């Protein structure tokens, strides 16, 4: 069947049209040349809001977090050339941390490609790297499929960016023509029905027999239709203790008495010593990266020992079939949707009290007694703010709203100090930049998760230099009054980096953060000493419209425990 | 060979920067590149710049290249190091600019398993620069610096990108490291052939680019070529600089902007001496209709279009050239010059009194100027006054849009490699970064970034940079609360329908007294030239914000669909009658 409504619509309008059938309400972008067509034909559109950034990486990272916050799919719109390259970065971060956004960019006519034509740039050749799928829409006729297509492909299996680049021609071109089993397939989808609930089965046969399990939770559990629940129901009947990775917070309830919280060279040293002496390691939604496992060959010794001896081993739910044995062997894994499948899962998983795993959470609330995050050095009276004690008091004041409280980040010392003193207890309330690891990210992420979440806290916890990076957006959140709460960890250090060459081997000044934040009309406060803090942050959150606060902490604060390069994940280092 | 042999791989980067030449680098420090980074931060053969964001030090890079005719370095980190600098990349890749980007990687045995920080750094940006490499081991790093620095001074400049893996960079080094020119004869008939044309040609034209500032001797072989044989000159907008807007047979810049007397001139030359530019489609307008005068002539084989090209895909890309030189331009000139005839400016009376009368006509003075709301064209004609006795120590960066068309227009343009512009890309944001680093290059020059608001706003936050390092650029931000070039677009194709091309803007003297830079704002005709005079001779970094007149278009005009002599001009009826129409539309708000 064909679709009669385009003709006589520029390809601009027809553009128009597919954001309304793909329920898109927001859209981020800045125009230019090559863009107009389409820019014309949103002009004034009461189907969506239109953010217009102050660089289109502000649009990109702005977009990420509106995703990151609503599980729905950003929404880019740019120009041809330093528009299309300015999103590279967002785009590259999108794809390693599974977010799902499409980039529309202008394109010179397809009559000029190829002749070094202005703002033109071989976009689609730039960003085939960094994106899971790009295409260049060739003809006005093929446009409402492209945009399908493009949609369809960010947000399924793991979801990710898309890059449709526009032509000029095909956007301010009209559209003058209509537009658009088996007895193998149902052998193909037994034979693949059979070997998935094999797997399960085993899946459910290695649980079963584990003494000590652990089930590893990352952001594939909350990508998931029914993830947090399936996972707390299994967690509950068979009593496994759950960490989770960085982008799994708030997967898990971090005041069940069950949370190990967060793993990893930054993680809890008791959530670290249950992955290294488990003998069933549940991997769900997680895809054992590096700042996650240590050394590979060091990583879950007891689990591989038990796999060894029969008795256990490593299961892996994963939805994308190149993520599974990439960096760990599976001994059973279970490919596709981990919500799906921990449905057909928890079924043949037996139940299992508390009282019949004492010995192994006693090991573990030893852990927890001995190596508690709580313990860390606290700031004399006459010193500066310590860091850890923000994110603290930030999650002591938030505690009664954790279901409408976002915390996006920077990344560095800060972006580790929030995952370990916030108590996460809200699905899709971390939003942070983990595998390209972003700084600039947490800004333009804090914008589009507040535009997600009107009716939410938002808060972009920020360290100085990530922040120097992308302030301009602070124009953004005054001109459109996008409430987000900025807390500006000024140390005057790249915090991340003099640890490590302080580690293994080192510093900026920064603006006036008082002076700028009146220069862009952001209502403005500054604290440094410890007896005002909880105060200041009591203004920040009770502001009306988009605040800053700047919180001026001292250098040289160590982010414990970590587990250093060329450890393994017991060998970490806490405080003394 | 065998001189390096115990040195890590970051000392030994250390010292081909020794052997390249390089005094500066502008970078930003991350785990993958800290050996390199140890290496030769805190050393004292190099001044290291560290920007607020990967791209401010990219456009720094430019900056610099352009000053200095020497490459710009750029050190960073691997991930979002290394695609924070895509932008300033294809920007260099557009314009020809020698940049060399080293960036850290994750180490060999990490590569492909999404490791930390990890991205296809060579795959992402094989398409936006000349050349890129992995080095895959410590002993191929000196042969890889040194072919990268090769390739992207060589040719046409351009970008080129070095992949570091972290330990490549911290592993020790235990090793150690007929013809026939008939071309010639072919180059000098052809070079021949080409002053056969100029000698006989009736009305030429100097069409000059990037290419002759890029060419050592250019500028001096050009001014000699067009005062022997006394031949008008037009530039594009790179090339402004290339020759004396001040000279007599100065047509100014050409094309879609350009002067209106460039353009008839080259629409009606019947031999068009095309060096070291490229027929960028800004020039020609509609291509078919481009030089009739001198495609006629090539039929008729009484003249034509000689193309002085070094990169041979880019000669008959877009233009047929009847006599095409490869090669580079300035040594091609040394040939040409005594095969061309001198002529006087008497002997061609009647060409320059057709481009007098063009002048007359079509001056670029003629715009609405009562004393109310400031107007940018003058705010760009007293920068000229007020720099008038040190233009060849002047060095003028700009933003992308109606600025840096007006400042292209109403200077006078007389210094090699004083414009300093993203043309090719277009990169707003490029102006603040790239005065930086034309700053670093030439410390003792004065240096003016000349910005619209969105474009400055893009970057703003490597005002910091200047106020740290102490980086005395003179910063102009023209404060009109629109992206003009857009608006302009918009109320010339789409009925003054104005999508998301208005933007709030921070308050520029809180912001500048944010960062720690001397700061004046003007808004009154009267006080312009007292207001440009104090930025111009502060000392240390400093902005001018000046508040102009909104909705001024950008004239002469040669818009989409038209031939370079079907321009707009401005009328002053057409003017008035227009802000008026755009009023009723927009219901009082324009
Ligand atoms: C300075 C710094 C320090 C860091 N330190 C740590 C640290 O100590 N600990 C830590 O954990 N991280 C840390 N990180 C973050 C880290 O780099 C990774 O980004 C993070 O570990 C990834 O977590 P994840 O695997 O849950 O998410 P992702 O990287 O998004 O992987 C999720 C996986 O789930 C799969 N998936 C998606 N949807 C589904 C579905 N429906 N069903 C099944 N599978 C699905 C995906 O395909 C993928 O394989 C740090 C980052 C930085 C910048
Ligand atoms: C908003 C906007 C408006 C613009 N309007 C105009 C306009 O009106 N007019 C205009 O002219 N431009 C305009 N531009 C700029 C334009 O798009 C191009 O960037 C510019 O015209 C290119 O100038 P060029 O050919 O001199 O330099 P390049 O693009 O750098 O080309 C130089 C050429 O010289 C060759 N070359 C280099 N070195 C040598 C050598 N040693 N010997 C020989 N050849 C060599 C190169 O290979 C290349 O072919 C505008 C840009 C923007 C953003
Ligand atoms: C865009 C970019 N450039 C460089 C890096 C390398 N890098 C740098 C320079 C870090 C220091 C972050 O400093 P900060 O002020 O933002 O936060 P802390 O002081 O709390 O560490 S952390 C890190 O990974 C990066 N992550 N992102
Ligand atoms: C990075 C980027 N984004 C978008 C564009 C598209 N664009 C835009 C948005 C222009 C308006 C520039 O406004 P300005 O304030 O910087 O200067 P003017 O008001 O004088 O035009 S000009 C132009 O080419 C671009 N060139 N570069
Ligand atoms: C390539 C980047 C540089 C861009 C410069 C801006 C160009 C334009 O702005 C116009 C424009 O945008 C109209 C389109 C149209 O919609 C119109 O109504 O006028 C029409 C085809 C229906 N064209 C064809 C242009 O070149
Ligand atoms: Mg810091
Ligand atoms: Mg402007």
């Amino acid at each position: 069947d064909m679709d009669e409504s385009f003709i006589g619509k520029s390809g601009g309008e027809i553009f128009h049209e597919m954001m309304l059938r793909q329920g898109v309400k927001h859209i981020f972008g800045y125009p230019g040349g090559a863009i107009l067509p389409v820019f014309d034909a949103i002009y004034n559109s009461k189907h969506f809001d239109f953010i217009l950034p102050r660089h289109e990486q502000g649009a990109g990272h702005m977009a990420e977090g509106y995703a990151r916050a609503s599980g729905k799919p950003g929404v880019v719109v740019v120009t041809s050339g330093p528009g299309a390259t300015n999103v590279i970065t967002p785009m590259q971060d999108a794809l390693s941390d599974g977010t799902p956004m499409v980039v529309f960019c202008g394109q010179v006519p397809t009559a000029a490609i190829g002749s070094d034509a202005f703002q033109e740039a071989d976009v689609v050749g730039i960003s085939r790297a960094c994106t899971k799928w790009n295409v260049m829409v060739k003809s006005v006729a093929e446009l409402p499929r492209r945009i399908n297509e493009a949609f369809e492909i960010a947000t399924s299996g793991r979801p990710g960016p898309v890059l449709v680049d526009l032509p000029k021609d095909v956007t301010a071109g009209i559209l003058r023509r209509a537009i658009p089993p088996s007895a193998a397939t149902r052998a193909a989808k037994e034979l693949s029905t059979q070997q998935l609930n094999a797997s399960i089965k085993r899946a459910a046969d290695l649980i079963n027999m584990g003494k000590k399990p652990v089930i590893y939770a990352g952001q594939g559990v909350i990508q998931s239709e029914g993830g947090p629940e399936l996972l707390k129901e299994l967690a509950d009947k068979a009593s496994i203790p759950v960490t989770t990775t960085l982008h799994g917070l708030g997967a898990f309830d971090e005041l069940d008495e069950k949370s190990l919280h967060m793993l990893g060279m930054h993680g809890a040293a008791y959530a670290n010593m249950a992955m290294q002496q488990a003998d069933v390691i549940i991997a769900l939604g997680s895809r054992f990266d590096d700042r996650v496992t240590g050394v590979v060959s060091k990583f879950a010794p007891a689990a591989r020992q038990a796999a060894a001896e029969g008795r256990g081993g490593i299961i892996h739910f994963e939805i994308m079939p190149k993520n599974i044995n990439k960096v760990v062997q599976a001994t059973e894994a279970v490919e596709g949707d981990v919500g799906a499948n921990m449905k057909l899962l928890i079924p043949q998983v037996k139940a299992k009290t508390m009282e019949d795993r004492k010995e192994w959470f006693d090991a573990i609330k030893g852990w927890k007694k001995k190596y508690p995050l709580s313990h860390y050095q606290r700031a004399e009276r006459t010193g500066l703010i310590k860091p850890q004690t923000v994110m603290e008091e930030i999650s002591n004041l938030t505690a009664d709203r954790k279901d409408k409280t976002y915390i996006a980040t920077g990344v560095g010392q800060h972006q580790m100090w929030v995952a370990q003193h916030f108590r996460w207890r809200h699905p899709r309330s971390m939003i942070t930049s983990g595998g390209l690891g972003t700084m600039g990210y947490g800004l333009p992420a804090a914008i589009g998760a507040k535009v997600a979440q009107p009716d939410a806290l938002v808060i972009d916890v920020d360290g100085d230099a990530s922040f120097n990076m992308t302030l301009t957006e602070l124009s953004t959140a005054a001109q459109f009054n996008i409430g987000v709460k900025v807390v500006v960890l000024n140390n005057e250090e790249q915090g991340m980096v003099t640890q490590w060459q302080n580690l293994f081997y080192y510093h900026q000044r920064n603006p006036d953060f008082m002076k700028l934040a009146d220069a862009m009309g952001i209502q403005h406060q500054r604290v440094a000493e410890p007896d005002k803090l909880v105060d200041a942050l009591k203004w920040l959150i009770n502001t009306d419209g988009p605040a800053l606060l700047e919180v001026v902490t001292d250098k040289k604060v160590p982010v414990l425990p970590m587990v250093p390069a060329g450890s393994a994940l017991h060998e970490f280092l806490v405080f003394d």
